[PDB]
């Protein structure tokens, strides 16, 4: 099966999923001198209050934290969106090493992790639905650098000891997503795919300009979970990034100038 290791890492994928060679594919290098300034570009509107987060799970190659989106209770509207789209997960890629492990770069600079809020848009139903369209989903992305620590992080991080390995959950509830987000919401936005299988092109990318900071010893804990299950041998999560794919035609807005 698909992963990050050798043998069947990303440039592996396209062998089970052809659309990983496809024209929209994530991430992307974002060349700052290139992107183009669109002023007809709205705010960002984070609706986050209503949030009620359910369970953090570890599928193996990240740990996802789960939302109730049963309901409009947080979403996602505004910047280059139409319509409304609902939290349903967060997830980060990270790094073995500080200099390494976001997904998107900034003129070829890599961040240790990055953040991706996952919404999908409500008049599709579901979320099944919606991986299917090419304005299903909205995944808003968030750069982590190694300084200072991030309070809101850390309920996060203290969570991770009781999901190690594979398949592992635990109950996460009451957790609030508005203390991962940065000062500023201005962004980039371009047209692109999910970053693991089936890497569906499906996305609107809103990758925000600034990186919040978190702890070395915050992101230290990140790289102790496991990919394999239990009672198998011991595989370190690290490194579960895809590397940036061609832009082809397409082009990167900004927000701001
Ligand atoms: C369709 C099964 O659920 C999936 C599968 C892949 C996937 N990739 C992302 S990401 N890394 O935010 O681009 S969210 C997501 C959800
Ligand atoms: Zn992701």
């Amino acid at each position: 099966h698909w992963g990050y290791g050798k043998h069947n890492g990303p440039e592996h994928w396209h062998k089970d999923f052809p659309i990983a060679k496809g024209e929209r594919q994530s991430p992307v290098d974002i060349d700052t001198h290139t992107a183009k300034y669109d002023p007809s570009l709205k705010p960002l509107s984070v609706s986050y209050d209503q949030a009620t987060s359910l369970r953090i799970l570890n599928n193996g190659h990240a740990f996802n934290v789960e939302f109730d989106d049963s309901q409009d209770k947080a979403v996602l509207k505004g910047g280059p969106l139409d319509g409304t789209y609902r939290l349903i997960q967060f997830h980060f890629h990270w790094g073995s090493l500080d200099g390494q492990g976001s997904e998107h770069t900034v003129d070829k600079k890599k961040y240790a992790a990055e953040l991706h809020l996952v919404h999908w848009n409500t008049k599709y139903g579901d979320f099944g639905k919606a991986v299917q369209q090419p304005d299903g989903l909205a995944v808003l992305g968030i750069f982590l650098k190694v300084g200072s620590a991030k309070p809101g992080l850390q309920k996060v991080v203290d969570v991770l000891d009781s999901i190690k390995t594979k398949g592992k959950s635990a109950d996460f509830t009451n957790f609030d997503p508005r203390g991962l987000l940065p000062e500023s919401l201005d962004y980039w936005t371009y047209p692109g795919s999910l970053t693991t299988p089936p890497l569906l092109e499906c996305v609107t990318w809103i990758v925000l300009k600034e990186p919040i900071s978190v702890s070395s010893e915050q992101v230290l804990k990140f790289r102790k979970l496991n990919f394999n299950g239990e009672g198998e041998p011991e595989e370190l999560m690290v490194d579960n990034w895809r590397p940036a794919q061609p832009l082809k035609n397409r082009q990167i807005k900004a927000s701001f100038k």
